[PDB]
Parts: structure tokens; C-alpha cells; sequence
């Protein structure tokens, strides 16, 4: 199966991941009401 | 160690473009489409 990470490995106390992707940056993050959300 | 900060998708997805992210117990997958697109769901 598709392998897990947790997204506390993944986002931090800062709760942002900044995702290098066909040449731009996509940020990942946690929301106030708890969501994960990529953006553009 | 500290947090990640910043990475590619290559390394984070791997070759099957594929990662469960589990975010308290609610999976979201993260991946790279057939088109090569970036695409989070739940």
C-alpha cells in the first residue's frame, strides 16, 4: 500500500511545508480549523 | 534534527508520486497526478 507520514513529521510547530514542484513552491499547511490545505 | 521546512516532490513522494498524510486520524492523500499535477484530497 501507499505508504503514511504524519502530518506533524511533515509540518512542524510552524505548521508549513513548502513543497518544491515543476519548478515552483507549493505551501502545504495546517488551518485554524484544523484542516490540511495545499495552496499554490 | 529539525522540522523538514522545505522539500521536493521527489523526494517527498517517492516513484509511485503517492503519500498518505495522516493529519489526526484523517488520511489525505497527497500526490502527483497523470498529468504531473500536485493535488491534495481527502
Amino acid at each position: 500500500p501507499i505508504r503514511r507520514i504524519s502530518s506533524q513529521t511533515l509540518l512542524g510547530p510552524d505548521g508549513k511545508l513548502i513543497i518544491d514542484h515543476d519548478g515552483q513552491e507549493y505551501l502545504l499547511r495546517k488551518t485554524q480549523a484544523g484542516k490540511l490545505l495545499l495552496t499554490k
